[PDB]
Order: structure tokens, then sequence, then C-alpha cells
């Protein structure tokens, strides 16, 4: 035991960095490109199916966040032919507030589900020897690859 | 009082929801007016400046904090000057990256917060009763005036 999972610091902004990585994609539709446009996109969400499906693969029971899942994955399919069309730009705000209900109801402050005492004595052993952030770090590494957007300006030698 | 629990949640993103203020800011930058932007600059500015000013009233304790406080209310004004500026782009994203890594630079192992007998004895009352979020329910309230911005943009006749 040296280094693993021990960065829980209690914070629901898991969700939070979810949703920012679609408000970026509005900078992605002024100057779309063909290689590096399609693995940006495609290379965005490759990372976080990787995750659920490491998340998923190790339950202790059952996993009930798979119904939702589903309604959310779907979500993205829908999203992405309806730019296109131009349907409603306000509809992004309204959808939000939407996102934003389901956070406040699914998290609960006053009663909460704690049996399986087995899977906590697992889990206390990597978090008894230390973590660096590693969600906190792949948020610091797509912000770098924006900062490529900005010094492509000096990159060509124009502006 | 002792027996007068008011809450006080250590959040290692307290000062984080401050500096999103900074990226609303954007929002306003499309077409800022006069009127309206006085009061949204100064309105959403007052609400954090208020909680540095209740601490100021009644403090007689410490004086670090005060010192890096100064230097934040300068450097708030600095940027000003910069954004009519308009030299260098690149700076304003170096300024606010330079405050991300600052304060992870200050978290660290070594230096932690030091409980007294009486801080113990507090905490138990101050969760006994309940645990309040004034400013994160208070950060909501910029996405509903973000919202009215995004119908000024209909109105001119873009969507």
């Amino acid at each position: 035991m040296s280094r693993m999972p021990s960065s829980f610091d209690v914070t629901e902004r898991d969700l939070d960095d979810m949703t920012f990585g679609e408000r970026i994609i509005y900078h992605c539709k002024k100057q779309p490109l063909v290689p590096i446009g399609c693995l940006l996109t495609t290379g965005a969400v490759i990372l976080a199916a990787q995750n659920v499906r490491l998340g998923n693969k190790w339950k202790a029971q059952y996993y009930f966040r798979w119904r939702v899942g589903l309604q959310a994955a779907t979500l993205v399919a829908l999203v992405a032919g309806s730019f296109i069309y131009g349907t409603s730009g306000k509809e992004l705000k309204a959808k939000e507030e939407q996102l934003k209900e389901k956070a406040k109801m699914r998290e609960k402050l006053w009663i909460q589900e704690l049996e399986r005492r087995e899977e906590e004595t697992e889990a206390r052993r990597k978090r008894a020897e230390l973590a660096r952030m590693k969600t906190l770090e792949n948020e610091e590494e797509i912000k770098n690859l924006e900062k490529e957007l900005s010094d492509l300006e000096n990159k060509l030698g124009k502006k």
C-alpha cells in the first residue's frame, strides 16, 4: 500500500464537470475542424465512457443509476441531431434547469442508506494510502488543449 | 454564542464559487449596456463583498486573511483596466490560471486547520442543528440573470 484512491472530499462536482464539456462545444461551432475536430468530439466522451465502464463493472449488488444512464445517453444523440436543425437556442437554458432540479432531488441531506459494511472496509484501504486528484487533473489536461486554439493565431503568423 | 449553531462548513470550493463571477462576465461582454451593466456588475460583486465586510466589522483575530483580501480587491480592479485596454488576450487567461495554481499550491498536507477543544464542542452543536449554504444557494441566482441576457439576443433579431 503506497498510493490509492484517497481523494475523497465529498464533492458533488462530477456532473458539473460533465455538463461543462457541453458548453465548450459552442466555441467549436465557431471554428469546426475535420481531423482534429473529429478526434476532439469522439475522444471527449471516449474517456467518460471508460470511467463509467469501470465504475459499473465494479458493483456490490445493483446499479439503479443504469436507468438514468441510458435516458441521458439517448439525450446526447437527440441533441446532436437537433443542433443542426435549429429549433430554439433558449431551450438549452430551459433543459439545463431540468437537470439542475434532478441534482437537488437526488441529493438527500436528511436520510441516507448505509448497510454494506464490508464494502466500506475494502475502499478504506485505498483511501488510507494517498491520492493526487485524478478527476481534477483531467480537468486541467483539457484546458491545456483549449490553449492551442488561441495559440494558433501566433502559430500561423497572421495576428 | 456557544449555543448558537451558525454552520461553518469548511468547503474547498468556497473561493471557487466567487471565482465563477468572472466567468459570467463573458456573457455581458457581448454588447454591454451602461444602465444594466452598473446594476449587473455592482449588484453581483456586492453579494461577495458583503461577506468580506461582515468579517471586517467583527474580527479582532489574525491579520493574514486581510493581507490577501486587499490583493484580491486590487486584482479585480486591475482586470477592469485590461478589459477596456484590449492589448493582451492571452494575459487575461494566464491571470486567472495563476489564481487556480495558487489555490493548489496553498493546499498542503503539513498545514491543516488546528482544531481546539472549543472548536470541537462548537462543531457538534453546529452540525446538530443544521448546515446552511447561502453562498451556494445565492450563486444559483446568477443563472436566472444570465438567462435574461440571452433573451436580449433574440430581441435584436438573431433567433
